């Protein structure tokens, strides 16, 4: 469980539970997996989804 930022914005693909973001988001990155594909709450807009790790960075 950490936080990420998004390094890109993103549009979610319709009819999936992906979440669309801007550059700049914030993200409790609740469950990862080996592929890539993260759970997480965007922090500014309050929703939870899907989102790949190569759009954010580790935030420290
Ligand atoms: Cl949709």
């Amino acid at each position: 469980r950490r936080r990420v930022r998004a390094i890109l914005p993103y549009t979610k693909v319709p009819d999936t539970d992906e979440i669309s973001f801007l550059k700049g988001d914030m993200f409790i990155v609740h469950n990862e997996l080996e592929d890539g594909w993260m759970w997480v709450t965007n922090l500014r807009t309050d929703e939870q989804g899907l989102i790949v790790e190569d759009l954010v960075e580790e935030v420290g």
